[PDB]
């Protein structure tokens, strides 16, 4: 009848073939992604709205300019309560309102930004193409996966155990396109980043930090060779209790070969495509400590993988 081909049509056209690794994977992110959220929100994520967050945002900006202008804080008070009034948080109530602030206030709407995106149709299903990307499982019994565990497992200061878990493909389907293969040295890299934040990386990709009048070469797009330097980057997870990394085809082209920091730096140097943090190595004077990597554009960068792993502890 009319409605049982609608249904029969729905059970297969849902019935989408897809790895149980990334399934858990996608499930993984996103609940990880709420979990951050509602580790300092009063009012549940799904209640908040699209105007709530665009109001936020817009609440910032003028408080944002207010402190480089130098106001009193009275006035800042009473702009910020209407802020918390949209976007309720608990435990103790920030008192002072500086330029860091504010920055971990919009990075925590553009997170809930997601998350009224995806909320709409399974869950699972839902949230794979929220991501609007390719993510495949890679079984151990290929020799793809060989490949990139060895890639990983080569510059290894630390000698802690590595347990290589699960490997994913990855590519962006508007990035692939733009990305700059002409520009020479192309080479991948390892981008360490908490769990939380994937779900934004692997929606929008790698984007250039706000500056703040964190990063010792500027405000770019940070990688390493070394795997040990990006465990310091990437946190264990709260849902799972995995680290995640992301392999990158980092186009560094030209690359500055640094000793001294350089705050600065908005865009990369002139002259050169990239900076790169030299390791303190037998003898040279450099402030770095681990190896960085650093480009200071969107389209300097194309992910590929992406390595579920975890320490000892």
């Amino acid at each position: 009848s009319e409605q049982l081909q609608a249904l029969l049509l729905e059970e297969v056209m849902n019935s989408s073939t897809l790895s149980q690794e990334v399934s858990d994977l996608v499930e993984m992110i996103w609940a990880e992604a709420l979990g951050h959220l509602e580790h300092m929100l009063l009012k549940p994520v799904n209640r908040i709205s699209l105007n709530d967050v665009s109001k936020a945002e817009g609440i910032l900006l003028l408080v944002k300019a207010a402190l480089k202008n130098g106001e009193t804080a009275e006035q800042l008070q009473k702009m910020m309560t209407e802020f918390y009034r949209l976007i309720p948080h608990k435990g103790t109530m920030p008192k002072e309102v500086n330029l860091g602030l504010l920055a971990k206030k919009a990075d925590l709407c553009q997170l809930i930004r997601d998350m009224v995106n995806v909320c709409e149709n399974p869950p699972s299903l839902a949230k794979y193409r929220a991501l609007r990307c390719k993510i495949e499982h890679v079984e151990q019994n290929t020799e793809e996966f060989l490949r990139v565990r060895k890639e990983v497992l080569q510059n290894h200061h630390s000698k802690s155990p590595v347990d290589v878990l699960q490997i994913f493909r990855v590519g962006r389907v508007n990035e692939t396109t733009e990305f700059l293969s002409k520009l020479g040295n192309v080479r991948p890299l390892l981008h360490g980043s908490p769990v939380q934040n994937i779900v934004g990386i692997l929606c929008r990709g790698l984007l250039l930090p706000k500056v703040v009048e964190v990063g010792n070469l500027g405000s770019g797009i940070y990688f390493s060779d070394s795997l040990s330097t990006s465990i310091k980057y990437s946190h264990p997870g709260e849902t799972d209790g995995t680290r995640l990394l992301l392999i990158c085809d980092v186009a560094l082209g030209k690359c500055m070969d640094l000793h001294e920091k350089d705050f600065s730096l908005t865009e990369a140097p002139p002259g050169y495509d990239s900076v790169h943090g030299v390791s303190q190595t037998a003898s040279v004077t450099t402030d770095f400590e681990d190896d960085e990597f650093v480009v200071y554009k969107t389209n300097q960068v194309k992910m590929k993988y992406i390595i579920k792993f975890s320490m000892p502890g």
